[PDB]
Order: structure tokens, then sequence, then C-alpha cells
């Protein structure tokens, strides 16, 4: 394994959204590097997929598939529930599930603001606090928590079909400097990161533009792209620093971009 | 009235959140300047009872009391509804109403984090949306939406019980900025601004410290809910050129 | 005069960059609320048609001109003491003089860029201190010391030639906050603020002959500050044209 | 080497500041991993016991020492000239050295401010654009620029003596984004970061408390803080990105701090 992952060799991390994109990647990178992986998303069947291809390629981690609907306050509290009985717990926390419906300030739908609210900042919000308590109840002081933020979490660029999102990944920087402050004040030494990138080539734009797969195709055919890949590679660098460093945030786009 | 209100005169604003605190302070403030002004809340009869004093006191414009819960949409299609029926149409919307509740990210309950997103995020979006779209339907170019933030829409400051409400107003500044793109995208002179206050006395930290009302005390005993309102004065009061993005303002010596 | 601008009747405002401009404006419009000015800039020329068509106007304060370059800090250390000594001292300083100039960060010249850091920084820096020592050394617990800073101090624009000034923006907006930091350390009730305008309409524009700010559109962010109750203190405050 | 620092076998990255702290952490870690590597400073002694200190251990690439007095541009375009004619030109920018003086915004003495510029952001900024101009003659399109910056160029902390230098540091955060856009404009895959720590075991305390030393060690005591191994080894995952990838910042804290 990588020089600093030695440390979490069979400890349990939940990869959120792991049955695609980054997620699917971290989840990858994590068994790769010998973790137990809890990945969970709706389509169970992909994650499952992976999981077998990792144990064909002869990985030491192993992953888990998990079904779960984050936009379901009870299906998440199930599949934390359900590790608890097990006598598990997780260690590291990435939550990376999130999604952008084309839900403009001027005329959106308030269902698809809900939708990204569901998923990018509460269902975020949830594993945190039920991966935390889990840590508190086991004796874990030095577990990791990683959410998946955007440059669009820091700037707003004029494009009136993200805009919504990108005001819930604002709220995911303020979560991550919030959740950094109560670890401090739980006089703790779990870790709170967030990675922040720009355009990632994965099904974000896809489901974006489910209405125009041609749009879609054009923010990756003509632009150059992160490949999720570079987003776990970021995630391993966390992960394998030092106990005593805490990463804030990676702010990464495609060069030249 | 003020220089710069004069344009304003007649016009009609919606003010959330007018049965207390800085809302009832903006709407008195815009009534006092000689705007029709719809103020909405769940306390309908506080609302009311600043109209009758407004009355009393022989001011230009008009409060128009209307009873609405933020936290439901259809609710608020409703007042847009009559609004637009009754009074033609919305040419301000000051998205004042908010809360915080004390749900800590370590322990606190969804049911929290829901309420506070369901009014300061959620209501405020419909708000801006129905607003922009009643100003387009009547041709108005030059209407002013008005986002009440707070320095903590800036900073997380390390209070856990308002970390989540952090990250609401986090999401208010990036919708106030949204916001503004999409107004120049659709080629209006429609104006966004968001309002950022430090500690204001009103009834917010009661309510936010429910079950301690020695800690809301304490947070008191700040500026003045008037104070917020001339913010907002000095906002519409500024040419038709000019688009006020944020004001930022805390006690002084805080 | 305009409510809340009472209290600052014949009390002394510096306003630099006073001689076109966001300046002019600025002092223009403190002349009129009944306010000793000094306007200072490299040369004093148009500060005294200023103060002359103040008085023809029959404005309550009154404008007094002085020579002084930024860039020099002995001048601006002899200012403050000609302020002290003539006109007992600073209530309200507006750090307005600044300029860009486009030396990219890829080419630029190092003249052109100590030079924005001179005037933007430096200068800025000094009459902060030097106002803050004034009010300190006459009890005076209610000053108000007010940067002109910019939209540019708040996001960098791909525009390669403004990029050096930009970051002397940043830096202003840093100091400006440190600065409400120290006031309220030492105990005072001192105001610090920043005014952060987008695009305004510059004097070559001007002289040449909205997309635009107009420099009283910053002179009336200037007195709404001001005449905020001095339990208020006002941050920032970010403007841009509704046309941009 | 590690897995990404091969391409940059045997290339040349100036580190300014290389006589300690941080800047000397990073020489060492880049001659480790096999860059020629000019460090600079004023204090030349401290550049060349570190420079035999890696020869001694049989490390691949070379430390080459040079005085430099970063306040003075003419010092700096000497070096840049000596570069070129010696070693072809630089390929990787460091802009390590900084500084504090405690010159609080209202009392502080105007030289202290002066000082403060100097280096933090007017050596920065001569260094970046004569390393931009070292590649853009010998036509090199993937150098790499990185800035050390500080969690000062992100918030205001109220502590008076580091408010100039705070100031500095928010300059550096707005230059480095400046330069990214530069960059982006000449059609280059050139890269700018930043690297911004929250309290780092230097001598830097112990200078901008050079009154009272006590001060300086309660920082470093108070807490298990960052040490100047863990920049270099953010440094070293910058470099290591493959080059479709551009870290913008990474921000890094001692945990719980
Ligand atoms: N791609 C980009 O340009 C980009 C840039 C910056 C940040 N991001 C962030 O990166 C993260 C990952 O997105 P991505 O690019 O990998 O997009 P993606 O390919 O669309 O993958 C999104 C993942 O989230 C899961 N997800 C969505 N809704 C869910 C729900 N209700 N319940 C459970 N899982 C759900 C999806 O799985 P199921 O549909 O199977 O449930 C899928 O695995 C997101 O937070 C996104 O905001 C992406
Ligand atoms: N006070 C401060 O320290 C402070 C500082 C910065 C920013 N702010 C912001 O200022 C705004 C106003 O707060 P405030 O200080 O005036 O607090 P407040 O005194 O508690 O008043 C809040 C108002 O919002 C209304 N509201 C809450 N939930 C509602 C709902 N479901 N439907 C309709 N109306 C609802 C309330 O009326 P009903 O209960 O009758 O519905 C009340 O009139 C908020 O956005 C707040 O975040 C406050
Ligand atoms: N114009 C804009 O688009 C804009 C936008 C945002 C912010 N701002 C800021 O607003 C402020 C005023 O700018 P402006 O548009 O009014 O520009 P301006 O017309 O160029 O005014 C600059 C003023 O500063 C003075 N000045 C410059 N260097 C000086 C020095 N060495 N010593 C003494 N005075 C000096 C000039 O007077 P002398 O040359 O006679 O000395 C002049 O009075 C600056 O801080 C600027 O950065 C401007
Ligand atoms: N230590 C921290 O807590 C911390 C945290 C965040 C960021 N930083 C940043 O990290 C960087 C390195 O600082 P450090 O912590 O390693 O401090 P340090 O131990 O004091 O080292 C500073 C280095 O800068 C060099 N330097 C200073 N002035 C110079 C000049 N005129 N010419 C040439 N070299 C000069 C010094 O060498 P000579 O004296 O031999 O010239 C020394 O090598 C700085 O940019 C600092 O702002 C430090």
């Amino acid at each position: 394994a990588r020089p600093g992952m030695e440390r979490w060799r069979d400890r349990l991390a939940l990869v959120t959204g792991a049955s695609g994109g980054i997620g699917a990647a971290v989840a990858r990178a994590l068994v790769q590097q010998g973790l137990k992986v809890v990945g969970c998303a709706r389509t169970v069947g992909n994650i499952e997929e992976l999981a077998a291809e990792c144990k064909s390629a002869g990985y030491p981690g192993t992953l888990i598939p998990y079904r779960c609907d984050l936009s379901n306050e009870e299906d998440i509290l199930s599949m934390f529930s359900a590790i608890r009985s097990q006598h598990s717990g997780v260690d590291i926390c990435i939550n990376n599930a999130g999604l952008a419906r084309p839900d403009t300030l001027l005329s959106g739908s308030t269902s698809g603001w809900k939708d990204m609210f569901n998923v990018n900042v509460l269902a975020l919000s949830i594993c945190t606090r039920e991966a935390y308590q889990s840590m508190k109840e086991r004796n874990v002081d030095d577990g990791h928590i990683i959410n998946i933020n955007s440059m669009s979490g820091h700037r707003v660029l004029p494009l009136s079909v993200t805009h919504f999102y990108s005001a819930t990944k604002y709220a995911v920087t303020a979560l991550t400097e919030g959740l950094r402050q109560e670890l401090r004040e739980a006089q703790t030494h779990i870790r709170a990161t967030c990675i922040s990138p720009g355009v990632v080539e994965t099904q974000f734009a896809f489901k974006l533009h489910d209405k125009d797969p041609e749009k879609a195709a054009a923010t990756y055919e003509q632009m150059k792209c992160l490949k999720p890949e570079d987003v776990a590679e970021a995630v391993i660098y966390v992960l394998s620093t030092p106990a005593h460093i805490q990463i804030g945030d990676i702010q990464m786009r495609p060069t030249g971009s």
C-alpha cells in the first residue's frame, strides 16, 4: 500500500454515491489500498459489479455494496444501524453523492431545489452526524470525514441551471468548516476535509441535462476535464497524511481551464 | 419621502416575516416612505397591529397584513396569487423571514436542519421566483429583490448551535449573486441585493435558545431592527443604475 | 444637512486624492454637509477650484487644499503635523487615493508594482495609523476611517492588466478587517469601513466626453456610512452598475 | 522517486528561502526526488550545509546554494542570469521566502510593513515573472509555480502583530489566481498553485516575536503544530499530479487547532 495508508488497513470507509463517477473511483482506490469499503447508492447493481471487479483484480480490500437512497432519511439511518448491529463502524466517511437539477432561480421547480438540498446538504449532514456518533461510541479519536465539494462552492458561475447547485455547495463549504470546529470543541482528533474539483468527466452533466444529452457531451468533449481517478488520488493524499495534519480543502481544476 | 424614494411611491413591496423584529421595522419604514407593503407571517395579529399604528400616525403608505406560513409552498403561491389579483403585483421583495434552531452538526435533529432550510433558503427562493415572475408579466424592468443575509453568511463562527444556520446563510450569499447573474441574462434592470447584519436585538436569539432564555438575554444584555430597515431604505433610494450587492454591518466594537 | 450628519458638523475629514473623480465628489459632499475637509493630492489647482466652487455655492463646510505626494512618507507625516497644528486633528480619514497600472504578473514592471503598493496599501496604512494616533491624542472615541476599495478586492477578474492592482485591493480588504479588530482591541468606538465599487467612470473618460458607476454614487455611499448612528459599524458596501 | 515525480527528474526547481524552515524542507524533498534545486537565501552557509547533508545521504538530486537577498531586485535578476548561464533555466519556482514583523496597523513602523511587502509580495512577483520568462524562452509548456501562502491569506485573525502580514498573504491569494488566469491566456500548460498552511514549527514565530521568544515557544508547545516536512509533502503531491491537473490551493492546519 501507499506510504501513510497502512494505518487505515482493514478499517471501514463509507463511500456514498459509489455506483459511478467520483464515488466509484474513490471506492476502487480505497479497496486497492486495503480498506473495507461500504459503498452505497440507489443503483446497487453497479456497486456489486465494481466489487466483483475488485475481487477479480486481487485487491487487498473488500467492497461491500449497500442499497441506500440518500433522499430518504430512514434509508440512511437503517444503513448506519445495520453497520452498528454488526458490531462495526465507519472510520472514514466520504460524502460524495450529489447532483444538479437544471432549476434556475428565476423559473426553477421547487422539487429540483429540494432534490439538490436533500442529497447535497441534508444527506451529507445526516451521514456526517451518524458517522461521528459511531466513532464516538467506539472511542475512535482519529477518523476522517471528507466532503466532496466543488469549485462551485467557492464562486458562483454565470450558468443559470447550476445556480441553486452552487448554493448547496456554498453550504458544504460552511458545513465542513463548522464540522472542523465542533470536532475541536469535542476535544477529538477526528479530521474534516473538503475536496473542491472543477469539471470532472462523470455522469454528472448527463443527469443535469437529462433532456439534452448533447449539451452534456459538450461540457466534456469541448473542455479538458478532470477524471474521477484524479479526485480519488486527492482523497488518498488526504487520508495518507499523518494524524496531526488536517487538510481543510484541496481546490483543483483541469490545467489551462 | 427621502431623496431617491419618490420613484417607489405607491409601488408594492412584499416583506416576509413582518410580525416582529427586522421585518416589522422594514415594513414600517417602507410605509413611512409611501409604499404599499404586503407584510406576511404566521402571527398576522401583530402585522395588523403595526397597520393601525402606521395608520394612526398618518403615514402616506399602507400596510396590508397577510397570513402566510412560508414553510408551505402552496400557502406562498396562494399569497402571490392574492397579491396579483388584488394588488396587481409585487415590485420589491424583501426576503426577511428566517430562523436558527440549535441543531449542531454532531448531534442536531434533522427536523431542525430541514426547518432552517425550508424558511431561510427554500421560501426565500420561492418568493424570489414568484416576485420575478410578477415583474416579468407586468413588464417591470426596475424591481428590487433584497435578501436578509447575515455576517454568518460570510464566515463560520465557532458556535455549534448556529453552524447549520450559517450554512443556510452561505447558500443565501450564493443565491443572491446567482440571482444578479440571472437578472442580467434576462436583460432586465431588476436589482438584487443582500444585507448582512451582525447581532440584531430581536426575538431571534430567544427562539434559538428556547430551552435557555438566559443565554438569549446574554446575547443582547447590538444593532436594532430600525438599523437594518435604514440599510433597506438606503438600498432602495440608490439611483436605478446602481446595484448594491451587499452591505455588511455589525455593532460598533463587536 | 442629511439626517445623521448633524453630529459631524465642523469636524475634520481628510480626503486623500481629492483633486478629481471619487475623491473630489466625496470632498464636495462632505463640504455640503458642513464638515471641515482637508483634500490632498500631488497638485492642488483642482482642489482650490473646488474649494472656490463650494464657497460660491454657500456650502456650510470648508475645503482646505493640501499638496501631498502619498508615495513619500515624510510628505504624509508633514501633512498630519500641519493638520494637527492648524486644525487640531483628523476625525474622519477617507483613504481614497489609489491607482492601477497595467503591469501584468507575467511581464509587468517592478516600478509599477511598487507604485501601486506604495499608494494603494502603504500610504493607506500610513494615513490610517496617523489618523488613529490623532484621535487617540485628543480622546476622540467615535472617529471613522473609510477605505475606498474595489470589487477587484473581492474577486480576481481575467484581465491581465489589473491583476496586481486586484491583489492590492485584496490587501485593503484584509487591512480594513484587521483595523476593525485593532480599534475594538484598543477599547474604542472608532469605526472602520470599506466601500467597494466596481466600474466607476474615470476622469480620463469624463474629460474625453448603466454600464458604469459615477463618482457621486460612491460619495453617496460615504454619506450613508457616516450618517449611521455611532453604534452601527458598516464593514463593507459592495456596489456595481446594474447593467454590468 | 515517488509515483508522478519521474517526469521532473533532473529538471530545475528554484526554492526561495532555503536556509531553514519550510524552504529547507522543500529543497531537501525535491533533491530526494531527483531534481536539481537552486536554493537561495541570505544565510547561504545553511544551504551549503544542507547540500552537504543531501550529498552525504546519497540523494539522486543536487542542491545548488545561492546567496540572494530577495529585497534587492538586482540580486534576484543576477540569480536568474546565473541559473540561465549555468543551468539552462527554471522549470519549477517555489516562492517560499516570507516573514512577519510585529508592526500593528495602529502603531506599526513603516519599515516593517515595507519589509513584509518586499519579500512576501514583491520578491514573490519578481521571481514568478522571471521564472515564467525563463520557461517562455525555452518553450517550456509544463512548468509549475507554487506560492507558499498561509491560512492568514484567507481569514484575518485578531492578532494585531500579524494584521499587515495577513494582508500580504491576501495579496498572495489574489496573485496566485491572477497568475493562473494569465498562464491560461498565454495558451500554456504552466501550472500555478498555492499551499496555505496554519501554524508550522519553524523560526518564523521566533523572528516575529524577536523581543518575546517565550511567546514563540508557547505557539509551538500549546499543540502539535505542522512541521516543515508536512508542507514539503504537500509540494510533492502538487508536483506529482499528472500534467492535466492543476491544484489551485491546499489549505492545511494542525489537527484539532
Ligand atoms: N462531475 C463534476 O464536474 C463535479 C465537479 C465538482 C464536484 N462534483 C461533485 O462530485 C460528487 C460526485 O458526483 P459525480 O461527478 O461523480 O456525478 P455522477 O457520476 O452523477 O455520480 C453521482 C453519484 O451520486 C449518487 N446519488 C445521486 N443521488 C443519490 C441518492 N438519492 N441516493 C444515493 N446516491 C445518490 C449516484 O448514484 P445512484 O444514481 O445510483 O443513486 C452516483 O453514484 C457530487 O457531490 C458532485 O457535486 C462533481
Ligand atoms: N437578529 C439577528 O441577530 C440577526 C442577525 C443577522 C441576520 N438576521 C436575519 O434577519 C432575518 C429576520 O430575523 P429577526 O432577527 O427579525 O428574527 P425574529 O424576530 O425571530 O423574526 C423572524 C420573523 O420571521 C417570521 N417567520 C419565521 N418562520 C416563518 C414561517 N414559517 N412563515 C412565515 N413567517 C415566518 C416570523 O413570524 P411568525 O412567527 O409570526 O411567522 C418573524 O416575524 C432572518 O433572516 C435572520 O436570519 C438576524
Ligand atoms: N475608477 C474606478 O473604476 C474605480 C473602481 C473601484 C475602486 N476605485 C478606487 O477609487 C479610488 C479613487 O479612484 P478614481 O477612479 O477617483 O481615480 P483617479 O481619478 O485616478 O483619482 C486618483 C486620485 O488619487 C490621487 N493620487 C494618486 N497617486 C497619488 C499620490 N502619489 N499622492 C497623492 N495623491 C495621489 C490623484 O491625484 P493626483 O494625481 O493629483 O496626485 C487623484 O486625486 C482609488 O482607490 C481607486 O483604486 C476606482
Ligand atoms: N511558520 C509558519 O507558521 C507559517 C505558516 C503559514 C505560512 N508560512 C509561510 O511559509 C514561508 C516560509 O516561512 P518559514 O515558516 O519557513 O519561516 P522561516 O523559518 O523564518 O524561514 C523564512 C525563510 O525566508 C528567507 N528570507 C527571509 N527574508 C529574505 C530575504 N530578504 N532574502 C532571501 N531570503 C529571505 C529566510 O532566509 P535568510 O534569513 O537566510 O535570508 C528563511 O530561509 C513564508 O512565506 C511564511 O509566510 C509560515
